[PDB]
């Protein structure tokens, strides 16, 4: 039942790590899921619709993750705070490289792969930005820059500097090191005077 | 001679202005350039190739205005220091932002234009390390993270935090605030502990 589909899903996201979208055809994902091309298409109207599936699923699990940390304050600094959340979505789109990947070049083509990634975005730099408010509300943070403009540079550069990271690109940041490059950027740029 | 060359350089930067280079069409160029179709691929393989061209002449002037801030220092703060370098950025690209969004796409597609763009970040993070490190020299820095890592997420946000406000995406800083969003990020980042 959804277990077809969960072979199509699983299928797509193995295919990815080898090629792109464009070099995947229907075929290729019924052959792996097991099923005939016209029973693919019951399921999904083309392999655009698979990957914005994949990406959903992505998205929402980091979303999730951090609604997770939000609701559980982890007892420890702010600079560990910020890491903490950071590291959510190190995790969630590092484990999921191929759709993270193939998911950005969507943006370019895909109305709704462009209109999920800015829904997400915008709601974690409101989030964002309501912790900063909340920081200065409290005397720990100073009131420097708009709390929101602030929240959207920063989370646009982890967007930017996580996935060069993933993708290997000239330039990047070693995988190993981007984690604690953001974060040192995120506090002093919401702490620092 | 060159001056055909100019015209279809000019016809491609306008008419980037109201479709992308997928609606554009070698004709179209050749009209507005005032030539036809074959006198065309003369001065041009294609149209991805004037693209390029246009892009390079963008980059080229960036680096070159970079190149002279460089070499003539402004006597002021180490602020403002920040802010003037950033601003060619601001302000090179901003004025050629048609250039600059098709650009962006074609990097998916052209080796050339990812080539091109990853050669000249490449060369203007080692040059925002380098002044790192010479502030770090003279006590005026402290040494936090490693120079070129910091200066790679520094400079990556600015490529994402710039083109998402030149392009009006969602989300954005808005252009009016972006420059004094990114100077505040590089500040405190680049001298807070
Ligand atoms: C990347 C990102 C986005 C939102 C938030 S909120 C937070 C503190 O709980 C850390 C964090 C990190
Ligand atoms: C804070 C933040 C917000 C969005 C995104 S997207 C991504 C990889 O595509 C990393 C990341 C980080
Ligand atoms: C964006 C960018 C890149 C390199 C440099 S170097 C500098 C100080 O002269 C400011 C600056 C800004
Ligand atoms: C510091 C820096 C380096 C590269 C780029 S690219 C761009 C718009 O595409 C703005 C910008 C800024």
């Amino acid at each position: 039942g959804d277990d077809r589909e969960l072979a199509i899903l699983a299928t797509a996201e193995n295919l990815l790590e080898d090629r792109p979208l464009a070099d995947i055809s229907v075929d290729d994902l019924a052959k792996g899921a097991g099923i005939s091309r016209p029973t693919f298409y019951f399921y999904f109207p083309s392999k655009e619709a698979v990957l914005l599936t994949l990406l959903d699923r992505v998205v929402n699990q980091a979303d999730m993750a951090l609604q997770t940390l939000a609701e559980n304050p982890a007892d420890t600094d702010r600079e560990n705070m910020w890491r903490t959340g950071i590291n959510v979505f190190f995790e969630t789109f590092g484990s999921h490289k191929a759709v993270t990947r193939a998911g950005q070049a969507a943006r370019a083509t895909s109305v709704e792969v462009a209109e999920l990634w800015s829904t997400f975005m915008q709601k974690w730099i409101a989030y964002t930005a309501a912790v900063i408010d909340a920081e200065r509300d409290r005397g720990a943070a100073p009131r420097t820059l708009p709390a929101h403009e602030l929240a959207t540079a920063l989370n646009l550069m982890n967007e930017r500097t996580l996935f060069a990271s993933f993708a290997g690109e000239q330039p990047s940041v070693p995988e190993a090191r981007v984690l604690d490059t953001l974060v040192h950027i995120w506090v002093t740029s919401i702490y620092g005077e």
